[PDB]
């Protein structure tokens, strides 16, 4: 039970189906090997090396399906012992078009905007969902998960951005969700570009 190494993706947690997203297991304990597991699964999916002085090991999930969404965890070994790391916390991945109903995003003023300018993205759906994900092709860190709300005989999600910055000006997408399918997203919204 020595320090648990660290598990982040690139770009995100969400990935559309046939597509590839890259796991990193790291560490500053000085490993020199990592294995990769789902949670749930009895086998480990891969075993990769390193070379520490820090040391890392890049997993990729190739061509995603549905059975892809889930929870995943690494464990990091230095190179004689067999003795396996703590396991590390654990990465949700979420695997996006996985329900027929789709989604639409908007923008309450305007694609153009100069700073300073208030803006309130929506999203949208005529098929139930129980909340929505807000996100950015932007460089980092975790989407924007907001609750539903049956308006107008259509369910939807107001995301405000407020006074608006250079720092803003990012291409967007939201999905849709329900919880009895947590690791599931509805397929994408076509992008909104500011």
């Amino acid at each position: 039970v020595s320090k648990k190494p660290s598990l982040s993706v690139q770009p995100g947690p969400i990935v559309a189906p046939e597509e590839t997203l890259t796991l990193q297991c790291g560490s500053d304990a000085g490993y020199n090997r990592f294995v990769l597991y789902k949670d749930g699964e009895r086998d480990f999916l891969q075993l990769a090396g390193a070379q520490p002085q820090l040391s890392q090991a890049n997993f990729t999930l190739g061509p995603v399906s549905r059975s892809y969404g889930g929870q995943y965890r690494c464990y990091g070994a230095h190179n004689l012992s067999s003795e396996w790391s703590a396991p590390s916390d654990p990465l949700d991945i979420l695997i996006a078009g996985q329900f027929y109903d789709r989604v639409s995003l908007s923008v309450q003023p305007g694609p153009t905007v100069a700073s300073g300018e208030n803006v309130t993205l929506l999203c949208q759906s005529q098929g139930w969902m129980q909340t929505f994900l807000l996100t950015k092709e932007g460089a980092a860190d975790d989407p924007w998960r907001l609750r539903s709300t049956y308006q107008s005989q259509k369910y939807q999600a107001e995301f405000p951005m407020g006074p608006v910055t250079s720092a803003h000006a990012g291409t967007y997408r939201c999905y849709g969700s329900q919880s009895s399918k947590p690791y599931l997203l509805t397929h994408p919204s076509d992008p909104l570009e500011l």
